[PDB]
C-alpha cells in the first residue's frame, strides 16, 4: 500500500514515522507549507518522541528516509496534488483543513484512490474507531478515524457496555496540551479558556468524543457526553469514565472484562494494567486504551468510574495507519 | 482571640498571612523545627503567593511582623510548648504529625485552652467545615478542619443534596502539586505513583474526601466515594463532582441554586462564576469553593457534572481561621 | 498627558494596568484586532499578574475602566486610526508591526504628537533607556523603548563601566517563555529551535540586546555580544553578565558601586539585594534591573559575573511609561 | 567485571540500566533500603527514561533482570554488606553518603577490590574524568568519577586549552531540577534559593565543577569558577562557558578543533553538532559534552562564549562505568 501525507504536524510526523516499522505501507509523498530541508529536521528531532531512528537526507528538495525517497510538495490546494505520479492508494489528510466530503474529494479528483481524515469529520463522512467499529466499513473511498479522546473511551465503552450495558455516563478526559494552545495568555476568539497559557494552568475545555462514541457505537447514541481539562504536560492523557450500569457488577467483574478484551479480540486496541502507572509511562502507547485497574472506584456495583490512559499522537496514529490497512483490504 | 501556630510549612505560613488581615485574631506565638531567621525568609518571600505584604524583622531570635513581637520556638515534643507564657487561646495545630485526640491534648496541657487540626482527623476528633456543619459544633476543645478538598465538595454537595437530593456521586479533584510529593522519580514507599516526577506527570491518587463529606453532612454517608489525578501546577485544584439526583433539575435551575447559595447563607464559602476562568484566576480565592457555571454538563436531568475551583492554601487556610473564630464565640 | 495603545497584547496590557497607578497619564483609547468584550477579559484575567485591581465593563462597544471610557477600535491600518477625536499626544506602540519611521509617522498624521515604540527599531529610530540615556533625548517625535533585555542589561551596563571601564563583555539571559514560543513541537522557519516546545526544553536563541546596548551607551559599542536561553517559566528572566575591567575592583566594590546607584540616581531603575531571591521573587518588579549580590562571582578583580534580574513585561511597561512622560515633559 | 550497586536512586539506576549493553561488567548485587519489589518498579518504569527495556521479576526477595538473578540488601552501614558472596571486584558508590576515604573503605573490607564514587569527592580521594585525565590513574583502591558538570566541562576545556591556552574563564550552567530540590517552597536550611519551588523558579545556586576541573586538569587550577541556574526541566543541563584565549582563535577555528576532538581522541566523551538542537535532543545523550557549534558567540578572537549540552544522568552514569573498566585493566 503506498500513502502519501498531507500536513506535517504533530499527527502527520508521527503517521510517518510509525509508518517506517510496517511492512504494508510504504510512505512516498508528503505535502506541507515548509521547505523539505525543515520538514527534515521536524522528523530528525522531536521532543516528545526522541531522535528518528533511521537516516533522513535532503536530496534535490525531497526527503530520503531509510534509503527510500518520498516526493515532497508544498500545495495549497488539494486539487493540485497530483497524486498520479508517485502513485499513492490512500492519502492521510492530516492538516485539519479538510474534514468535509468535498474538502478531501479533492485528493480523489488528484490520483488518490481512497482518503483518510485524522480529525473527526465536520459533516457526514463515515467515522471508524479500531475495536469499535471497524467491521462495519462499507467501501466508502473517504473516512474518518474520529479523534483521540474517542479512540479512548470508544473501545472501553464497548466493552462495559456489551457485558454489563451502559443506562449513561459522563467523562471528563484530563488532556496534555496540543498546538492549539498558547505559552501565554495570548488571543483565541473561538475558546477564551484555551488562549490562557498552557503551562499555567488547569483549562476547561469542551469535547465531543464522549458524543461522537454515539456515531461510532449506536447502541450508545445519547447516553454519554463529557468534557476536558487541559493540563500541562506535554503528551498523553486520560479518560475518566462515570457511568451506571444496567446489570450489577463489581469492580473484578469489570477488571477480569476489559482484561478479557485486551487479550482477546481487542488485542493491541485496548490495553490493561494494574501497576502503579502514571501518564509518562504511556509516551509512545500503541493500544488506544488502555485500561488503569488500580485508579478506578467503584461506588456501588451500579455506579462505576473507570479510567484509562492513552497517547493522544502514537495510539491515534497507529491506528489511523490500521485504518488505512483496512479500508485496502 | 490569641493564636499560635504549630508547623510554618505552607499551610502554617499562609494562615500566618490571612490572619494578618483580621481584626479577631493575633498570631502570638509560631514553633517550627527551624531558625526564626530562616522562617523570617520563608514567610517574606512565596513563589505562589508573592511577597508578604508588611515588614518582618529578627530580633533576639524572635519574629517582629507589622511591629508585633512573635515568640519563635524550636520544640519537638508538643507537651513542652509553654503556651501559657504568651497566653494563647487555641493553638492550630498545622505539622501533619498530631492528628488524634492524645497527640494534640499536649498543647492544651501546654497552656492552650482549644486547638485545632490543619487537617483531617486520623481518630473520631470532630471535623468541622464552614458551609458544612459549623452550626453543629457542641464545644469540643480540639477540632478538625477536615481537607482542601472536603472544604470544596461539601459545601457545594450541600447545596445540591439540600435542594435536589443526592442519591449517588463520584468525584474527581485535579489537583496541584503538593510538599508530598517529588521532583524527579523518587522514593514514595507508601504511595508508588506519588513518588513519579510530579512536572512531568498526571499522577493519580487515592483520596477520602468524598467520604469524609459523609461525616460532615451524614445526610450523604455513604453515598459519594472519589479519586484524584495530581497535575504539574504549583497551586489551585478543581472538583469534577458526578452525582445522580432524585428530584429533577435542568442546568440553569442548578446554576440558580448554587448562585443562591453563593450570594446568600453561604456568601464568601461558596462561590458563583460564569466567567471563562482557568486555574490561576483563582490563586488567593478567599472561597473554599467556587463553581464553574460553564465547565459543568448535564447529559439529563438527573445525571450532572459540577465542577468547582479551590486554592488549596488560600481558601482552606482562611477557613482555619473561620473555625478558630467559631469555636472562640 | 492623554495616550493611546495600539495593540493589546502583553505588553499593551501591562502598559496599561500600570499606567492605572499614574497620574500624569491618561490611557484614553486602545486598538486592537479584538472586539472589546473579548478585551475586557483579556484585561479582568491574567495568569501571570492576577485579576485587574479595578473595574472593568463593556458599554456600546467600548470599555469602561475605574470609571472612565475609553475609545476601542479595530483598524488594521494605522493610517486610518482618527487619534484626533479623543485626543491623545502619545501613542504607544505595541503590536511590533510598525518599528520603523514610516510605519509609526502613520499615527502622527492620524494626530497624534510622538509616539513610543514597546521594542527595538528595525531602521535608525533613536532608542531610549532610562538610567542609561533618557537625557540625552533631542524632541525627537518617534522613540524606541528597546527592548526587555536592553532594559536590564544597559543600567547595570553602565554603572560597571562608568566606575571601572569595561574592556569587554559577553552576555547571557536566561529568559522566560513569551508569546512567540510553541507548546508543543511546531512550525518556526525563521528560528528552527524557537519552535521547539517550550516547556519540554531549554532552548537557545539569539538576542541583539547585548550589541544593541552600544546604541544608547555609545561607550560600550562593539564591546558588548550575546545569546539567551528559553526556560520553560511563564515570566521574569535574568541577565548574566561576563565582564573584563580595567580597573581592578573586587566584587566587594562592585556590590557597592550598583547598591549606591540603586539608591541613588538609578532609584527605582536599577534595584539591588543581597537576599536568597529565586525567579518568581521578582513577578511584579517595576524596577528594570536587580542586581543579584550573591549569585554573582569574580575570579579575579578584573574578570567577574554578574546577575541582574529583570520581570520582562512589569518592569520594560512601567518605562514604556516613563519614556512617555519623558518626553513630554 | 562483576560490580555492585549501593544505592538505587536515579544514578544508581540508570548506570544499572546502562551496565545491561555492555559486554564487560555484570551487575550482580544492589543495595539500598527499599523493597526489592518497589526496586523492581523504580527499574520497570522512569519518566525520563522510558520502560526499561528487558525483563524484571521478583523471586525470593531478589531480582531477576534479564535472566540474570541480582542479590538485593538492605544494609545501612557498608561494613555489613558481605560482598565476598556474590564476588563483586568494583563496587559503584551512589548513595551520596560515603564519599571519603573511610567512608567507602568499608566496602573494600567488605569484600570489594574497588570502588568507584558516583559523585565528588570530600576528601582528597582521586577523581577521573574521562576526556581528561583517565590516562593518570595509578592504581589507586578508590576514586571518583568527580560530577555531572565537570563531566561535561573538563573535556571541552582541554581541547580549548591544549589548543589556545586558557587565560581565564567563568562559567554558568542551566541545570535541569534534580532530586535535592522541592515541588513546591519548603525548608532547605543549608541552601535557601535551593528550597523553592523549583517548577516555578529559576533558582541561582553554587557549583564547584569550574573549580574542580583545576583537580582533573592541573594546568587549569586556579583559573576557572562558575555558578548555576536551576530551571523546570526534568533532565538534560548546559554549560556556558566564557573564557579568554592567550592565542588569537576565530570561532571557525575553535569549531574545528572541538569536532576534531568529538571524532578522534575524544570519540564517545566529547561530542559535536551544528544543528539547531534543544535539550531534549539529548536525552539519552552517552557523550559527557556535546558541544553546540550554533549556539556559541565570539566577541573577538580572544573572548569567547561557548556552550556544551549534557544529560546529567545518562552521560555521567555511562562514564562511570568507563571508569569501573578503566581501573580494571
Amino acid at each position: 500500500i503506498k500513502v502519501g501525507i498531507n500536513g506535517f504536524g504533530r499527527i502527520g510526523r508521527i503517521v510517518f514515522r510509525a509508518a517506517q516499522k510496517r511492512s504494508d505501507i510504504e510512505i512516498v509523498a508528503i505535502n506541507d507549507l515548509l521547505d523539505a530541508d525543515y520538514m527534515a529536521y521536524m522528523l530528525k528531532y522531536d521532543s516528545t518522541h526522541g531522535r528518528f531512528d533511521g537516516t533522513v537526507e535532503v536530496k534535490d528538495g525531497h526527503l530520503i528516509v531509510n534509503g527510500k525517497k518520498i516526493r515532497v510538495t508544498a500545495e495549497r490546494g488539494p486539487a493540485n496534488l497530483k497524486w498520479d505520479e508517485v502513485g499513492v492508494d490512500v492519502v492521510a489528510e492530516a492538516t485539519g483543513l479538510f474534514l468535509t466530503d468535498e474538502t478531501a474529494r479533492k485528493h480523489i479528483t488528484a490520483g488518490a484512490k481512497k482518503v483518510v481524515m485524522t480529525g473527526p469529520s465536520k459533516d457526514n463522512t463515515p467515522m471508524f474507531v479500531k475495536g469499535a467499529n471497524f467491521d462495519k466499513y462499507a467501501g466508502q473511498d473517504i473516512v474518518s478515524n474520529a479523534s483521540c479522546t474517542t479512540n479512548c473511551l470508544a473501545p472501553l465503552a464497548k466493552v462495559i457496555n456489551d457485558n454489563f450495558g451502559i443506562i449513561e455516563g459522563l467523562m471528563t478526559t484530563v488532556h496534555a496540551t496540543t498546538a492549539t494552545q498558547k505559552t501565554v495568555d495570548g488571543p483565541s476568539h473561538k475558546d477564551w479558556r484555551g488562549g490562557r497559557g498552557a503551562s499555567q494552568n488547569i483549562i476547561p475545555s469542551s469535547t465531543g468524543a464522549a458524543k461522537a462514541v454515539g456515531k461510532v457505537l449506536p447502541e450508545l447514541n445519547g447516553k454519554l457526553t463529557g468534557m476536558a481539562f487541559r493540563v500541562p504536560t506535554p503528551n498523553v492523557s486520560v479518560v475518566d469514565l462515570t457511568v451506571r450500569l444496567e446489570k450489577a457488577a463489581t469492580y473484578e467483574q469489570i477488571k477480569a472484562a476489559v482484561k478479557a478484551a485486551a487479550e482477546g479480540e481487542m488485542k493491541g486496541v485496548l490495553g490493561y494494567t494494574e501497576d502503579d502507572v502514571v501518564s509518562t509511562d504511556f509516551n509512545g502507547e500503541v493500544c488506544t486504551s488502555v485500561f488503569d485497574a488500580k485508579a478506578g472506584i467503584a461506588l456501588n456495583d451500579n455506579f462505576v468510574k473507570l479510567v484509562s490512559w492513552y497517547d493522544n499522537e502514537t495510539g491515534y496514529s497507529n491506528k489511523v495507519l490500521d485504518l488505512i490497512a483496512h479500508i485496502s483490504k
